[PDB]
């Protein structure tokens, strides 16, 4: 009885590198790699939705891969954060936008104004 050898479906390539990819991304965090989990972290997301655009499965897979991505992408997030952190410091903007309060007040009433005069 030659055993029939088949069950788990041909899954796509563009797919098998999306688990791939996430699964890599987290085995580097861990080790203490987080510049190269996030960019991993990224693609694994890239290529779960090419697949959801066109070479999707079913209502149940798309949700299935969906959440990964959002998961993934919360997660490199933070990597971004942490990753920023501790790279040079970066230079603040100049002249780019102050914050100013609304229009002046109007009415008038006789007060007190301590300042340096």
């Amino acid at each position: 009885g030659s055993s029939g050898s088949s069950g788990m479906s041909s899954t796509s390539p563009n797919l098998q590198k999306a688990i791939d990819l996430a699964s890599k991304a987290a085995q580097e965090d861990k080790a203490g790699n987080y510049e190269e989990a996030l960019q991993l972290y990224q693609h694994a997301v890239q290529y779960f939705l090419h697949v959801v655009k066109y070479e999707a499965q079913g209502d149940k897979a798309k949700q299935s891969i969906r959440a990964k991505c959002t998961e993934y992408l919360d997660r490199a997030e933070k990597l971004k954060e942490y990753l920023k952190n501790k790279e040079k410091k970066a230079q603040k903007p100049v002249k780019e936008g102050q914050p100013s309060p609304a229009d002046e007040k109007g009415n008038d009433s006789d007060g007190s104004g301590p300042s340096s005069g």
